[PDB]
């Protein structure tokens, strides 16, 4: 199925597949959808030498249905991303066997048992002792690598160019991350009753407003780096010693910390869902401290590895910090400790708002909707609902990962 | 005229009679009347003629691939030509008594014939020079900055609108790197390119380029330049961009023009009228010593940013249930929140231009482009002094710029300099 946009299922992609060399080379069929995200159609195909995944876009999104348009054109950009981030970080990107444009497909590496999604493993309350390591790397090569302390600014603003073609998908982040929280929205919905009051006070607190219009601004406005946009634990997939990151198709040239901000408030969210699932044999109390650790360790190692990769490239191609200017390693790490205090403030306040939007807003998290007691979840959602309104108002106040980990304790 | 070709005085009458929108404009299609045609480009960049007819006048600007200044060993795009049209068309559909009229373009020939701005239009620039005081300007500017900033802003634009210009400036890279290399690298490193009156600013000069916090400052708003779509920003918008009369303010010279930060239009006007004021002393005579005409500087500008405060959010209010999404109605939904992120957003925004503006002066006394209101200052050691004042005041402006609440306090350190 080739030449026009055809929307495949299980026995249609037999003779896709048949037709597609890229891809039929690939496998030499048991077909599989497994896609439990909110947007697309995922396949796993076996495969007589081998095995792979398909991925496909429709013109609309999946969770909602037909009345949520949005174009396959998503396709493109994922891909170019999963090519892009996955030659900078190739140990923790599935490789892209093919791309086809037209059918808005993806055909790339089937990530294989025990390969699970890292939510479901914090859910577990299983331990991956290779993720603060893993994700500090991938961070800090695809951010570092796509900004201007590595990119001339003709580079740059050819990037900028090609991937203000994603605007469909931005458009969908501004609205449910940016926006709909903190107003009346027929797509909002939280715990109720017991969350009322707490969505209500979202949708009403000038403080939070203000914050929230700033970092809706900088995700509008700036080019920082090219972002994966959508970087939060559903995105990654673990076992023991490999760790993933998966469907980049959000990603443009925004700001760094919403990426890190996914990543880091989404174990938050995790770190607040424990004790719902506490039960007599595990109280998760060890395992929270291992989430807390798991934070302060990414934040940290990522600070580390980003600044190792400027110093290492501190003498060009990237303009943002000259050489000539930025002459001695005393006004150099005075510079970069300026950067990297500003990186930690946006990413708090990325996180912040990314917590938020998954308690009150359209698309929530399975940390806590696997919590099955209504009541049980809601105390657990308004810690962590608490917690996100101060971080997001109070960010700039903290100069360390350290000092943010004390106060989740504190609450 | 198929092919890109450089124009002198004799070859553009063929080029006019040759077309319509212009020989029409003039009289050039019904008389035999010779043509009077002079070049009188005095900027950077360009060749500009002015053209004379029987029955009108008209401006012809050309691109050569290089900077006139520099020449040919500084290739530039001619593409800046296309750039400069869209903003003097996009600009002027938003503030057209403060944009000249474009009469044609010619994308081959990188060519823009536009209005005549005619005599007794001055460029600004050399009447702040002359002293003489303009009454209608700090009313003209503001307004032209406010409607050209808000309206293509995501105050106004939705994303979508936004995204597609956006990609649409992307290609005026050329002269952007121009600017990230002039006024954001240069002054703060040894170059070639850079220049200040010698022996006497040899001290300060070195001075910038050793210090740390300033560094700091710079490599902030570098990075706000290169990465933050804000606005379509004319991009060069100093004193010499601004031809005047008494009752007439025309913005000229959009080339430059790219989806940047606001900050960087405010303060490259704000900076350069500082940069006015610092020169005066230079300028002063025992018949006229100055001191009142610094005074009228010094009130121009606390207008022209009170007022731009005022008018910017008079449109952020009456376009407020409109297409832009930066601050949905629905979120800001009274006037009391409303009220309290405009004012957070304008100080801020104050906090930017006085950041641009003090890089502007900073790489106009120590960098390859210098100003009229300093050279035309005669003796060296007297152009010192007044270079000297107004450098100490830049950089502790780009370094303590966040401390001000208003241009009264700004105008104030300005007097205590
Ligand atoms: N390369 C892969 N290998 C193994 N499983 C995958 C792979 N890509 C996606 N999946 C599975 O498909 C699910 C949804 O994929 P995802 O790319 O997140 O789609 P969506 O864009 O709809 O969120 C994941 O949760 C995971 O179970
Ligand atoms: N429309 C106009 N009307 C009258 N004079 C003009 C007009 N446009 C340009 N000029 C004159 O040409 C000079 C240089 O024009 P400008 O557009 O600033 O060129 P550049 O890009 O080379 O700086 C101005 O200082 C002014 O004297
Ligand atoms: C209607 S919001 C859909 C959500 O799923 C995607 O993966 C993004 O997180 C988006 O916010
Ligand atoms: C080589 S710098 C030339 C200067 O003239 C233009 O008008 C801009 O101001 C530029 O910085
Ligand atoms: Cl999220
Ligand atoms: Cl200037
Ligand atoms: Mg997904
Ligand atoms: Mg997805
Ligand atoms: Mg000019
Ligand atoms: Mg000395
Ligand atoms: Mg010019």
């Amino acid at each position: 199925s080739f030449e026009e946009f055809t929307p495949l299922n299980e026995k249609s992609l037999v003779d896709y597949i048949k037709s597609t060399p890229a891809l039929s080379s690939k496998i030499g069929l048991v077909i599989k959808e497994v896609g439990d995200g909110n947007l697309n159609f995922v396949f796993i195909v076996v495969g007589s030498s081998g095995s792979l995944v398909i991925k496909q876009a429709l013109p609309y999104i999946r969770c909602i249905g037909e009345s949520w348009p949005m174009t396959k054109e998503r396709a493109y950009f994922e891909a170019t991303t999963l090519r892009k981030h996955g030659n900078l970080s190739p140990d923790h990107v599935p490789e892209v066997y093919h791309f086809d444009r037209t059918m808005a497909l993806i055909g790339m590496r089937y990530l294989e048992p025990p390969h699970i999604i890292l939510r479901k493993g914090l859910i577990a309350g299983i331990e991956y002792p290779f993720l603060a390591d893993h994700m500090s790397d991938y961070m800090a090569k695809t951010l570092f690598f796509t900004s201007l302390l590595y990119h001339d600014t003709t580079e740059h603003r050819r990037a900028v160019t090609e991937f203000c073609g994603n605007v469909e998908l931005c458009r969908l982040t501004e609205q449910v991350v940016f926006s709909d929280p903190y107003r009346v929205s027929t797509f909002n919905r939280w715990t109720s009753p017991y969350l009322d009051d707490d969505a209500k006070a979202v949708r009403e607190d000038s403080a939070l407003k203000l914050e929230i219009a700033e970092l809706k601004s900088m995700f509008c406005e700036r080019a920082q780096a090219l972002i994966h946009g959508d970087l939060h634990t559903g995105s990654v997939m673990v076992t023991q010693d490999s760790t993933q990151v998966i469907d980049p198709e959000f990603s443009f040239y925004g700001p760094m910390g919403f990426d890190i901000g996914a990543y880091l408030g989404n174990l938050i969210l995790a770190f607040f869902a424990q004790d719902g699932h506490a039960t007599q044999e595990n109280d998760r109390k060890e395992y929270k401290q291992w989430i807390l650790r798991t934070i302060e360790q990414t934040w940290n190692l990522f600070n580390k590895r980003f600044i190792a990769l400027w110093d290492q490239n501190k003498d060009g191609p990237g303009e943002a910090y000259l050489a000539d200017i930025y002459n001695n390693t005393e006004v150099l790490k005075f510079v970069q400790e300026n950067y990297m205090r500003n990186l930690l403030h946006d990413s708090l306040g990325f996180g912040a708002a990314k917590m938020i939007r998954r308690i009150v807003g359209v698309a929530h998290v399975e940390d806590f909707e696997s919590i099955e007691e209504d009541k049980r979840r809601a105390i657990c959602e308004r810690s962590a609902l608490e917690f996100a309104k101060m971080l997001l108002k109070e960010r700039r106040k903290f100069k360390s990962i350290g000092e943010v980990v004390s106060a989740i304790q504190q609450q």
